[PDB]
Parts: structure tokens; C-alpha cells; sequence
């Protein structure tokens, strides 16, 4: 049993902190939760802190820890984000929509004593004032996908690419591309993975009892050999 993989063997405490900046509309969200990896179970709430949230918070999901993913037994060895850890790493993304503006994140995730922190700035462009983002046009709901993830030996890190589908209000849907890089932070040994995917859902809900902008969120992800 790895390092990494100990760290994980139980129910931990999440923090997340997110400072953004989307055509100059500027926000923070902070989140708490806690995330149980032996399922790869995920469960946090997010408050945006200053106020209106300027975007959907749907658009700010794959922004919001993939150490808490599970890795089936015979998959363990592909591992590489509990295998970075506590130490961390950092996670870099392109995120761009289908004709409009673009995402571009970075996050350093690392424990801070017990506490597993993604730490996170956005910025984002090119948006269209009326667009499906800037108009608030994206329906309040997630739907499952495949993050395929591949060996950047290079870097000694990995690389993901996937596209999120954001249900429109009219019956389409908004595409948003995503491409992404993490590198460790340590130089300790991390565990660079085989061609893999990591299998994912999100179920987003709310509490009534909550004024401020809120997003309450619920994820299970499993990695697969697909």
C-alpha cells in the first residue's frame, strides 16, 4: 500500500478556495465538503463569497480534486494523483465553449494538515455578454462523462482531455472543451498511469435554507480501464 493511497483510506476534509475573473466580473467561491475515495465519493457545498455569481456555477464544476477518484484494485498502479500526494500537485486547464469565451485555471491540491485544499485562480475571456454564460442561459444540472487520462512522461505528470456538455435552456447544449495538465509539486516517485478514464457523476442540488449564491454538489468517480 502506497503512500498516497494511505492518505485516502478514510473520509477527508475538503477545502476549496476559488479567486476568479471572467471578462472582468470578479468573484470568489469558497467550498467545504469532504470526500471518501474508497467510493470515490464526493460531497461539498460552494458559496460564492462575493455575492452574485457572474457565471453558472455549472460552468465552475470541473473547476471545484481527482485524488478522491476510485481506482479499482487492479488499476491502483495508475494512480497518479493520490501518488503526488500530500505534497500535491498543480492542475492547469484550457476550458473553452463552443462559440464564446474560455476558461483558463490554475490550482495547486495539497494537504494542509488533514485537510485536502484545491486552491484555485480563473480567468476568463472572449465571453459573449449575452452569450449561454454571461446571460445565465445554462440549465441547473450535470451530466456524466469520461475524463481520458494519458502518461505525460515528459513532465513527469498527466494529461486529460474531455468535453463537458452543459444542458441549454432552449433544448441544446453548450460544449465546453476542456484540456489539462497536472504536474507534482514534490519530487518524490508519483505513479504515471497507462491510457485510462475516469468515470464520472454529478448530481448538483441546493438548500433552501441558503440565500447567499450556493451550489450543493454530489460526485461519484471511478477510474476505468475503458
Amino acid at each position: 500500500k502506497s503512500k498516497g493511497e494511505e492518505l485516502f483510506a478514510g473520509v477527508v476534509p475538503i477545502l476549496v478556495e476559488l479567486d476568479g475573473d471572467v471578462n472582468g466580473h470578479k468573484f470568489s467561491v469558497s467550498g467545504e465538503g469532504e470526500g471518501d475515495a474508497t467510493y470515490g465519493k464526493l460531497t461539498l457545498k460552494f458559496i460564492c463569497t462575493t455575492g452574485k455569481l457572474p457565471v453558472p456555477f455549472p460552468t465552475l464544476v470541473t473547476t471545484l480534486v481527482q485524488c478522491f477518484s476510485r481506482y479499482p484494485d487492479h488499476m491502483k498502479r495508475h494512480d497518479f494523483f493520490k501518488s503526488a500526494m500530500p505534497e500535491g500537485y498543480v492542475q492547469e486547464r484550457t476550458i473553452s465553449f463552443k462559440d464564446d469565451g474560455n476558461y483558463k485555471t490554475r490550482a495547486e491540491v495539497k494537504f494542509e494538515g488533514d485537510t485536502l485544499v484545491n486552491r484555485i485562480e480563473l480567468k476568463g475571456i472572449d465571453f459573449k455578454e449575452d452569450g449561454n454564460i454571461l446571460g445565465h442561459k445554462l440549465e441547473y444540472n450535470y451530466n456524466s462523462h469520461n475524463v481520458y487520462i494519458t502518461a505525460d512522461k515528459q513532465k513527469n505528470g498527466i494529461k486529460a482531455n474531455f468535453k463537458i456538455r452543459h444542458n441549454i435552456e432552449d433544448g441544446s447544449v453548450q460544449l465546453a472543451d476542456h484540456y489539462q495538465q497536472n504536474t507534482p509539486i514534490g519530487d518524490g516517485p508519483v505513479l504515471l498511469p497507462d491510457n485510462h478514464c475516469l468515470s464520472t457523476q454529478t448530481v448538483l442540488s441546493k438548500d433552501p435554507n441558503e440565500k447567499r449564491d450556493h451550489m450543493v454538489l454530489l460526485e461519484f468517480v471511478t477510474a476505468a480501464g475503458i
